[PDB]
């Protein structure tokens, strides 16, 4: 038993990073638009590709389309990949995230990558990043935490923009507080620091953004992450 | 100047309090089984946490009112001279609740007593909750499904759970819980040097490795713990001066 053990990150490929980016929603859902989310998407694409990920973005997919895309990524072989990343930028509530037209239970999506159903990721880090809450010239929109911040299974790391009792913030131009600080830390420390230690820096960056001095006073934001990783996780430059 | 290696300040006069609520049996109308082995867990934890400098207080089988009084009492004393605060629940639990002897208590009311407003002297200091709780039902191994929602609790809170949803918690009637045993072994070896979440990760690995493939009904009941961090800095328990 070795206390310093790291996930093996010397495969041919870093692996895939999926980004599901949702700005608009089916009219009859009566959900507000997530303005600024495209800046989050681009920020994340830049940062994750620089860490060696093959990034695939999908904008405003309907539930059927989103399920098809995610099912196929889950069934292609990851044997020659280090890990897998998935990002959801949408409205969400409880155990659900919204596609364009309907809610989907998060666990049905994460479940596609558990060992029984994805042998080639067994023992490999599976990282889900979730920027989702329920929505009611750069302005700051502010919404209450709504998505249950739960873990997902062995070797899953679930990263949430905001925890219960706190508020998520999104600027119409620069994007989400959480994504901005995440990408800033990825950019500086992504390629050297242990990933949970980096996420801890993100907690600090977000928690210290001040909410004193509209009706947004006191709506503090604190993210969280739920880890079932069993080893240290680094993204040293590949070669 | 943002410092990527920043640590929580751990050079206060005292390490702080570690509360342990240990529950072995229950009000009969609850129909909750005994939790044989829990006393092994309690004593294992007491030794390991005191060795890290904690002032350990154990309470056995408190009723809900007593437990609420005891925890409110700890939350209203000054922690100005403490590095941090630790609270352990060894009981049955379900969803957002943990059982006292006679009734359920919402976890959020227990953790909420130590958040900013209500505990100013713990502001910006690590608050660590460790929860060994699920719903039941010679050293036999007893197994129960994960039942307690594995949620975080607030800024500078670190919530540690014996088991995640879909997995199973195991308790040996003599040696105590798989999770507590492994947690304690890692505290003994690494508590004094390793960053705390780094240590919890080692615990995830140990528990996951415990083989589930003596009772045919228990084959394949894998255990994997988890933790939910809202910490903002690195957390070490180096021996105090």
């Amino acid at each position: 038993f070795d206390p310093a053990e790291k996930y093996k990150m010397d495969h041919r490929r870093r692996g895939i990073a999926l980004i599901f980016n949702h700005e608009r929603f089916f009219w009859h859902l009566t959900l507000p638009e997530r303005r600024g989310t495209c800046a989050d998407r681009d920020n994340l694409t830049r940062r994750f590709s620089d860490l060696g990920f093959e990034v695939k973005c999908f904008n405003d997919l309907k539930a059927e389309e989103l399920l098809l895309k995610i099912h196929e990524v889950s069934t292609v072989s990851h044997a020659d990949a280090d890990c897998f990343v998935c990002v959801f930028l949408s409205h969400g509530e409880g155990n659900h995230i919204y596609a364009y037209d309907a809610k989907i239970e998060i666990q049905t999506l994460t479940g596609l990558f558990k060992g029984d159903k994805c042998h080639s990721l067994v023992g490999k880090p599976k990282i889900f990043i979730i920027q989702a809450c329920r929505g009611n010239t750069n302005i700051t929109e502010v919404d209450a935490a709504s998505v249950y911040t739960l873990p997902a299974g062995a070797d899953f790391l679930m990263c949430y923009s905001v925890a219960e009792g706190y508020y998520s913030h999104r600027e119409t131009v620069n994007g989400s507080w959480y994504i901005q600080d995440l990408c800033e830390m990825l950019g500086k420390y992504g390629s050297s620091l242990e990933f949970t230690e980096l996420l801890t820096l993100v907690n600090r960056k977000v928690e210290q953004r001040r909410v004193d001095f509209p009706s947004a006073i006191g709506k503090k934001q604190v993210p969280c992450f739920a880890s079932m990783l069993t080893k240290k996780l680094h993204f040293f430059p590949k070669s």
